């Protein structure tokens, strides 16, 4: 029995949680009650299996069972069988489910609901997160849940909870979104590009983090990590969590052979141990390391070694280059590796290979400078404009690049891209590139998966599917879509009401940014000069109307003077 297997390994508490997440992720629209129902029914069945490992259908695979249990509450998907049936669900996951925004009751109600029923208050948290983020890294969701519990458990018995809980909950919402985004990139890499693409990413990333580890060690770590994510991304949450535990054990047992910063991590609870290991900083770089040119460009055996085991050889190149460049972003290292490979492919087919591939490092110089100049520029701009204005600048840029993309996606993607400014610019040159460019890769992947749902721009498609590692350079190279036909104004789109006054300070900027997008789509060829001079107007329209006697009509009146002056510029 497979269910029995995993149950013992995970226990009843984790087993129940993971199954709840699996269900909320497949059928995101179904109510909490129903999932809870199916979870218990499934959990009890598991209990009978532990005992009689041949009872009902304890012989079956998790998918069969899980699928049949969901099919008692959903249709075409359920008509199919085994493989096809499961693939069906995976394809129907919704990255942008039409779910009501989630509002949180006053501190008092929460603590009551938490204290009264603790298991229920937590199961609902997992449910509400899993259904909105169909790809959240399961094992990590269990880690946030405990952290969530610790928040209430501590803050509800204090002097002023509002002050103690609200903050800690915000820190959790944000970090939970970042995590969700990082994991969405991992699944997309695996699902749209193949495991080879993910392995390459892992080697480079783990080699930067574990500089002292041996190639054969990193390779072992990479092979295992790949399996973990291959399972979590395919919906095999139980085995994923299981496998992820093993990997954490291994790493801790063999610390000395991997990194010296793993100590603090291995001295804590499972869930906290895994999370800690995944986020540990880079170990110090080994002292006396030879020059890369030695074994990779000067040696005359290059082509022979490349021919013998193209995969191991390139893998070794990446590890060697990555380990000594924690200052480079993972995508840049992958671009370098791609450049080196392309060179051996053509060069090793020449008369004198050596001569041909002798200057490959001169091919790197341009690739290393592009990212550095981009970062240097944009951080200088960020420092001058501040976050809000920087996001506006990016908003104008991206809309002009890909005007067809829906206004909600553009606004979300641009705001996020703009956060790269606060998140990375404060770091010194040395750590800026990994921070900025790898973060940009997560954000642009967001754009790509949201866009794939309803394609409207061949330019977004091409840049999203051509190369995983070149996405950022592809997007940056775009300027203005010259074939784009300007949109025609819509009264409703630019009519500001008094309801924007109740909305939070941020919910306002968001509205103004939404208006800026619509503007740009209407006047692509407009300049940043006019745009600014118009934005400041909208600001005025809010302050007036919002504080001017009983006026819900000012919105139509003040809005009239607005559009009038807006149609003029
Ligand atoms: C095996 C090395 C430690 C490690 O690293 C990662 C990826 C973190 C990242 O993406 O940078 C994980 C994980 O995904 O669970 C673990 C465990
Ligand atoms: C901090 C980096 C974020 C960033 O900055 C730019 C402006 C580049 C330029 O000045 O051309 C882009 C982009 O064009 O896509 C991105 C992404």
């Amino acid at each position: 029995s497979e269910v029995a297997h995993r149950f013992k390994d995970l226990g009843e508490e984790n087993f129940k949680a993971l199954v709840l997440i699996a269900f909320a992720q497949y059928l995101q629209q179904c109510p909490f009650e129903d999932h809870v129902k199916l979870v218990n029914e499934v959990t009890e069945f598991a209990k009978t299996c532990v005992a009689d490992e041949s009872a009902e259908n304890c012989d079956k695979s998790l998918h069969t069972l899980f699928g049949d249990k969901l099919c008692t509450v959903a249709a075409d998907c359920c008509a199919k069988q085994e493989p096809e049936r499961n693939e069906c669900f995976l394809q129907h996951k919704d990255d942008n489910p039409n779910l009501p925004r989630l509002v949180r009751p006053e501190v008092d109600v929460m603590c009551t609901a938490f204290h009264d029923n603790e298991e229920t208050f937590l199961k609902k948290y997992l449910y509400e997160i899993a259904r909105r983020h169909p790809y959240f890294y399961a094992p990590e969701l269990l880690f946030f849940a405990k952290r969530y519990k610790a928040a209430f458990t501590e803050c509800c018995q204090a002097a002023d909870k509002a002050a103690c809980l609200l903050p800690k909950l915000d820190e959790l919402r944000d970090e939970g979104k970042a995590s969700s985004a990082k994991q969405r990139l991992k699944c997309a890499s695996l699902q749209k590009f193949g495991e080879r693409a993910f392995k390459a990413w892992a080697v480079a990333r783990l080699s930067q983090r574990f500089p002292k580890a041996e190639f054969a060690e990193v390779s072992k770590l990479v092979t295992d990590l790949t399996k973990v994510h291959t399972e979590c991304c395919h919906g095999d949450l139980l085995e994923c969590a299981d496998d992820r535990a093993d990997l954490a054990k291994y790493i801790c047992e063999n610390q000395d052979s991997i990194s010296s910063k793993l100590k603090e991590c291995c001295e804590k609870p499972l869930l906290e141990k895994s999370h800690c290991i995944a986020e540990v900083e880079n170990d110090e770089m080994p002292a006396d390391l030879p020059s890369l040119a030695a074994d990779f460009v000067e040696s005359k055996d290059v082509c022979k070694n490349y021919a013998e085991a193209k995969d191991v050889f390139l893998g070794m190149f990446l590890y060697e280059y990555a380990r000594r460049h924690p200052d480079y972003s993972v995508v840049l290292l992958l671009r370098l590796a791609k450049t080196y490979e392309t060179t051996l492919e053509k060069c090793c087919a020449a008369a004198d290979p050596h001569e041909c591939y002798a200057k490959v490092f001169d091919e790197f110089k341009p690739l290393v400078e592009e990212p550095q100049n981009l970062i240097k520029q944009n951080c200088e701009l960020f420092e001058q404009l501040g976050e809000y204005k920087f996001q506006n600048a990016l908003l104008v840029r991206y809309t002009k690049k890909v005007p067809q993309v829906s206004t909600p996606t553009l606004v979300e993607v641009s705001r996020n891209l703009g956060k790269v400014g606060s998140k990375c610019c404060k770091h010194p040159e040395a750590k800026r590139m990994p921070c900025a460019e790898d973060y940009l890769s997560v954000v642009l992947n967001q754009l790509c998966v949201l866009h794939e749902k309803t394609p409207v721009s061949d330019r977004v498609t091409k840049c999203c599917t051509e190369s995983l590692v070149n996405r950022r350079p592809c997007f940056s190279a775009l300027e203005v879509d010259e074939t784009y036909v300007p949109k025609e104004f819509n009264a409703e789109t630019f009519t500001f009401h008094a309801d924007i006054c109740t909305l939070s300070e941020k919910e306002r900027q968001i509205k103004k940014q939404t208006a800026l997008v619509e503007l740009v789509k209407h006047k692509p060829k407009a300049t940043k000069e006019q745009l600014k001079a118009v934005m400041d107007d909208f600001a005025a329209f809010v302050e007036k109307c919002c504080k001017a006697d009983d006026k819900e009509t000012c919105f139509a009146e003040e809005g009239k003077k607005l559009v009038a002056a807006s149609q003029a510029a």
